[PDB]
């Protein structure tokens, strides 16, 4: 399909043999349409936030900050 | 088992707005796994969905869709 992010950035972290990434929910906020979930990443020494409708795309859109913050690029 | 076509279907309707327009971008694969790519545009937003049937695949466009509109899954 797409490149997933949160395997994109688990495999990084096995082949440098790190510690997996943890995902921690901060928040879950708005009314009606406006849901949604903040989730916040944090492997190799960085942490990243992501936001999105569902649990698992807020968990995408972290682990995609947190790669690019981490210098690995968009994907 | 609830059919998201349907579901955003009478959403639209309900609301007074165009009905969603469905656009078959794609097919793929290999043997018996096709990979089926659909399209769907409604109430501003448009959002893609795969399956192995063209259905399936417009299925999983129109849930995909009813996330990013704010309706919840299913």
């Amino acid at each position: 399909g797409m490149v997933n992010p949160i395997s994109r950035l688990m495999q990084i972290q096995q082949a440098r043999k790190e510690k997996e990434p943890v995902y921690t929910l901060v928040e879950e906020r708005g009314v009606a349409r406006r849901r949604e979930f903040i989730m916040e990443v944090s492997a190799s020494g960085k942490s990243a936030t992501g936001i999105g409708p569902t649990k698992k795309l807020a968990k995408k859109e972290a682990a995609e900050n947190l790669l690019v913050m981490l210098g690995y690029g968009r994907s």
